[PDB]
């Protein structure tokens, strides 16, 4: 070659500069082994990788990072010139790729299998990545260390190298080497065990099944377990620091119940003997879907009923059952590239609706699926937003691509289509997906195949439309025809960033439709928006009911304009019933009023999924700068009504949402009458709450809304139980058990006086529930003053008493406060080197931190120190997409303040006025 490029650490060039693995050489089996000591704090490891050449080559290509390689040979059974004890390869570092070059001897024969064999050391990472330390607090007040592994989506390569690309899947055979005070867990379960010369143990795992890289793990530890089988003999274990044992009842019971829904809905056995879930305490992620050996951070699987809230189970509950998923979505299947992240995620993220409202209809959880896509919607609707699916190559382009787009409307788009077809052809054709890419790898386009190409019940009759020998009908036309429908449907919604607008003008019978990107900061006869509807065009499923009638008719709408005929010209139509579809409606003419009309009255006739979606979509349509804000706050006057914990609590927000904003600027005027709306007009359903745990889920979510907006807005009545609960609670020296529903609102209102706030710092240290030192970090961050809320990121930056996996969490919480926003803001620019050496540019934490501090910023003044703060940023190596999406978020809140602040005040002053 012209030896052009590039440097190798040592100084010899690197025959390399893809950052994209070559293909050339294939992995078929990892022979790894790992031995780590845990005082020493350090490991060394051994690794013989058993690879299939294709193209001949002189070097080969794979990843390595931060690891110390000493050995490197070279042994083949079929080419015997590297026959046992095999050739040594020299070995270069290009860490500029994190990849590494294997120098071989002689050109390796094509189509021939070698045997390439390293050994390598490195300290045990500290910092939530690779092969890492960890560590957790006994009842006793021990501290213990653990060794633990996160490597999605590119550190496997930090703990032993390897070919780091997830289509690159292999067999992996994981020996550990342990004190005998510990035990090893991997991904499957423990074959035998030997007795070493010096006593230490030798654990040897069973051999993994074709797998990818980023799911291998290995703890090294002293946890306990508790076990239980499923109906297919899976043996199912939570594991946990052994003082916590006791908290792990719940997660294994849903986990049982879980595990065997999935095995049953998907139609294929979880194909390993075991699966061990592990609660870690210093995890960075919320959890991990390694197969066999899941990892969750205690507060996303431990429940402790004295202190774990209802929501908290709800949380566990969904985060078990979004890892379960995974087993198959993921780990049976998993993307080619992380460029298709969410046929990964976001089937995982769909699935926990499915399997929850399966498992535990109990918890109402199918009632709480659309807060998932309206998340998703604000932010889907800024020109800032990416299409599902978009190219990524740097690690921190991947990292970047777990935002809310893959993970949610990844979902939304999911459920959409699942009522476009029901949900047996939509499991028929998940099946058929699972089935025919297990154990490989699948693309965007291979998922719209095969869900496209459904069958209801592969009814393989006499001529089944699907199998054997079919007979040519009808029918089989329209199959096949509608089937290329529906994937020259979802590729639209996986190619377009962004999401449709649908107007709606009532014509008398005749209905007019058009359909257009829905953005927010920007009008329709602003400059800049004719040349943000460009080109975008979508296939939105649409539906409607009306006035006069309960049947759901549907039509598809291919183009940017359409009309439809209607009969018995009723009152009122609704478009996207149940607000199934990922798109917003707006009705011109009198539409909105006419609505209205109905929630007002009778209100019973518009279906309660259909209210939360009218108040969800009336709002954004006064953030689109399409209606007046009077309109959408004529809508709450209903809630009194409102018998539905679901819209009531949605209406709720957006009203609450707007006192926070007011708050945060010293405009006290629209602040008070806000609070007095908000305390008068639904004083009926905040008085009536009690201060227990008692209710369905939905019930008590709307106990402890109501209860902490009435303690925000400082109801002597309300703050006085919360004191005088919190009063004997503290001289009962933590003893008296709080109901769990009240238990935020009793120390947020403890914390609010030095002494509550002390004992709240101390408690936090001795609690034996993640669950309730959560709770009291959530009041600690509610104080007033400076020095303490300072004290609190100080103690955040330490990672002794506040672990740094909360810092992000705990910055986020003072920066919504107002007394601790500018003190947020600040921290984070005067301190922005540290924070970089404690997290990765492209981790969720420093994304939060950034969002966190600024999003909620709405003047012109704050916009320029944040632009200004993000240029420093780019001039230095720092680029995240988050950037720009703050900026547009601010910019969003500088033009609905300007817009519509007069109406907010109008609006409520008239409301004074009337009562
Ligand atoms: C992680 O590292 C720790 C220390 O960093 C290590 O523990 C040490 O193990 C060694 C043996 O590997 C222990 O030393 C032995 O203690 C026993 C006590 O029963 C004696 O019988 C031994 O005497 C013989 O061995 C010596 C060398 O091992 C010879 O010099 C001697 O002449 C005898 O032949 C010997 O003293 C040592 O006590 C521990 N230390 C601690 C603090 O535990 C541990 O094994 C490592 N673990 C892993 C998993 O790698
Ligand atoms: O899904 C996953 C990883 C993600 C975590 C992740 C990490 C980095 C990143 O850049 C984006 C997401 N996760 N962890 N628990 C559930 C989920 C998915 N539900 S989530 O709403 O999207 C969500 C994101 C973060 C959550 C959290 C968890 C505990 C405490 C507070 C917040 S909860 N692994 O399988
Ligand atoms: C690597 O894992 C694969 C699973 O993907 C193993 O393949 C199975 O092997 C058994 C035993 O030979 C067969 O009966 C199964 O039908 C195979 N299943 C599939 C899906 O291929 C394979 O054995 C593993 N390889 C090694 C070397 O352990
Ligand atoms: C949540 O689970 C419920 C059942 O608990 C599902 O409701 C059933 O839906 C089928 C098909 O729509 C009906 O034939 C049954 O009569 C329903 N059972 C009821 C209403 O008790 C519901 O479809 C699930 N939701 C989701 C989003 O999967
Ligand atoms: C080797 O690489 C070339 C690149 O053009 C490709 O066409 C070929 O199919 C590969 N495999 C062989 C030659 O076996
Ligand atoms: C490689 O490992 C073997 C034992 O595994 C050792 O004998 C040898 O000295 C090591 N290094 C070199 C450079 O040969
Ligand atoms: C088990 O959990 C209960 C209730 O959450 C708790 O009160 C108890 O202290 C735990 N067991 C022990 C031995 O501490
Ligand atoms: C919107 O994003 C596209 C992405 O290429 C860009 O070209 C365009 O200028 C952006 N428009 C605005 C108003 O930021
Ligand atoms: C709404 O109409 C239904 C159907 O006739 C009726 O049962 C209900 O009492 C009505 N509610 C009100 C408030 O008029
Ligand atoms: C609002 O006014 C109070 C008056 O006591 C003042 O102390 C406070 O700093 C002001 N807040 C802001 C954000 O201007
Ligand atoms: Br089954
Ligand atoms: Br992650
Ligand atoms: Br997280
Ligand atoms: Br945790
Ligand atoms: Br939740
Ligand atoms: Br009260
Ligand atoms: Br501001
Ligand atoms: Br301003």
């Amino acid at each position: 070659d012209p030896g052009a490029f590039p440097v190798a650490t040592n100084g010899e060039r690197f025959p390399w500069q893809e950052l994209r693995l070559p293909s050339v050489v294939i992995p078929l089996h990892y022979d790894l082994f790992v031995h780590p000591n845990l005082t020493s704090l350090d490991f060394v490891a051994s690794e013989k990788i058993e690879v299939l050449v294709s193209n001949a080559t002189q070097f080969i290509i794979l990843h390595s990072k931060d690891l110390e390689i000493t050995n490197a040979t070279l042994q083949s059974e079929e080419d015997s010139r590297y026959m046992k004890p095999g050739k040594e390869l020299k070995v270069l570092s290009y860490p500029a790729h994190e990849q590494i070059a294997l120098l071989v001897p002689e050109k390796l024969t094509p189509h021939l299998k070698y045997y390439v064999a390293m050994d390598f050391q490195a300290k045990l990472g500290d910092g939530f990545e690779g092969f890492y330390k960890s560590t957790y607090r006994t009842l006793g007040g021990e501290t213990r260390i653990l060794a633990v592994t996160d490597f999605e989506p590119t550190q496997a390569r930090m703990a032993f190298p390897c070919f780091d690309e997830p289509l690159f899947k292999a067999n992996f055979s994981i020996k550990i080497r342990r004190e005998s005070r510990h035990i090893a867990l991997s991904n499957m379960p423990k074959v035998k065990t030997i007795e070493l010369e010096g006593g230490l143990l030798e654990d040897h795992f069973e051999t993994t099944v074709k797998m990818s890289t980023y799911l291998v793990a290995y703890i090294v530890c002293d946890f306990h377990s508790l076990s239980g089988f499923t109906s297919s003999g899976v043996k199912v274990s939570i594991y946990a620091s052994p003082d916590k044992r006791n908290q792990t009842h719940y997660a294994l019971q849903a986990s049982l119940k879980l595990l065997d829904f999935y095995e049953k809905y998907f139609d294929i056995y979880y194909p390993l003997s075991k699966l061990d879930l592990i609660a870690i305490p210093d995890f960075a992620p919320g959890a991990m879907e390694n197969w066999g050996l899941i990892t969750y951070r205690e507060t996303s699987l431990l429940f402790d009923p004295k202190t774990s809230s209802a929501s908290d189970k709800l949380w566990v509950t969904r985060v078990i059952a979004h890892e379960l998923a995974h087993q198959w979505f993921g780990n049976l299947v998993t993307m080619e590239w992380w460029n298709d992240i969410w046929l990964n995620e976001g089937f995982a993220k769909y699935m926990e609706l499915i399997a929850v409202n399966a498992t535990y209809p109990e918890l109402q959880f199918d009632d709480y699926f659309l807060n998932v896509c309206f998340e998703v919607i604000t932010k889907d609707s800024l020109n800032s937003s990416r299409p599902i699916s978009k190219p990524a190559e740097t690690p921190t382009q991947i990292q970047e691509m777990f935002d809310e787009v893959s993970y949610n409307k990844g979902a939304c788009i999911l459920n959409m289509l699942k009522d476009f077809l029901g949900e047996e052809k939509f499991q028929k054709g998940i099946i058929q997906y699972l089935k025919k890419f297990s154990y490989r790898n699948a693309k965007n386009d291979d998922l719209w195949s095969s869900l496209s190409n459904s069958c209801l019940e592969s009814d393989f009759t006499s001529g089944g439309v699907c199998h054997s020998d079919p007979k040519m009908t009808s029918n089989m036309l329209a199959f096949l025809g509608e089937n290329a429908e529906v994937k020259e449907m979802m590729t639209t919604w996986t190619l377009q960033k962004g999401i449709p607008l649908l107007v709606v003008k009532q014509d008398g019978c005749s209905l007019r439709l058009q359909q257009e990107r829905f953005l927010q900061g920007v009008f329709q006869e602003d400059p800049e928006w004719r040349a943000l509807q460009e080109r975008y065009l979508w296939h939105i499923p649409l539906t409607y009911s009306t006035s006069s009638s309960n049947v759901i008719h549907r039509h598809i709408l291919k183009s940017k304009t359409d009309t439809l005929d209607l009969p018995e010209k009723t009152s009122w139509v609704k478009f996207n019933v149940d607000s199934n579809g990922y798109y917003i409606v707006h009705y011109e003419g009198h539409g909105w009023d006419q609505l209205i009309t109905q929630l007002n009255q009778n209100h019973t006739l518009l279906r309660p999924k259909d209210r939360v979606g009218l108040i969800h979509d009336v709002f954004q349509l006064v953030g689109a700068g399409r209606l007046t804000l009077d309109k959408a706050l004529d809508m709450t006057y209903y809630l009194q009504h409102e018998t539905s914990s679901p819209a009531l609590l949605e209406g709720l927000s957006y009203l609450e949402s707007f006192y926070h904003m007011m708050d945060r600027r010293n405009i006290s005027d629209i602040s008070e009458n806000l609070k007095r709306y908000l305390l008068q007009y639904f004083k009926p359903v905040i008085d009536r709450q009690s201060w227990s745990d008692k209710g369905s889920v939905w019930d008590r979510m709307l106990r402890s809304a109501l209860l902490k907006l009435a303690c925000d807005l400082n109801h002597a009545p309300c703050i006085q139980k919360a004191a005088e609960l919190f009063s004997q609670w503290m001289e009962s020296s933590g003893k008296l058990n709080i109901p769990t529903d009240v238990l935020k609102i009793v120390y947020s209102v403890g914390a609010q006086t030095t002494a509550g706030w002390n004992y709240l710092l101390e408690q936090y240290e001795l609690s034996m529930s993640s669950a309730e030192q959560n709770k009291i970090l959530y009041a600690l961050s509610t104080s007033k003053h400076q020095e303490k809320l300072l004290k609190l990121i100080e103690l955040g930056m330490e990672g002794k008493v506040i672990k740094t996996q909360n810092l992000a969490a705990l910055l986020h919480a003072i920066a919504r406060r107002p007394k601790g926003q500018q003190l947020a803001w600040d921290f984070v620019r005067e301190n922005w080197t540290h924070l970089l050496k404690k997290f990765d540019l492209g981790s969720y934490d420093i994304r939060m931190i950034i969002s966190g501090t600024t999003a909620h910023f709405s003047s012109k003044d704050k916009l320029q120190e944040v632009k200004l703060f993000f240029e420093s940023l780019e001039a230095q190596g720092s680029h995240l997409d988050i950037f720009q999406t703050v900026l547009e978020t601010i910019t969003k809140n500088i033009k609905w303040l300007e817009k519509n602040l007069p109406t907010l005040r109008t609006w409520l002053m008239v409301n004074t006025r009337h009562h």
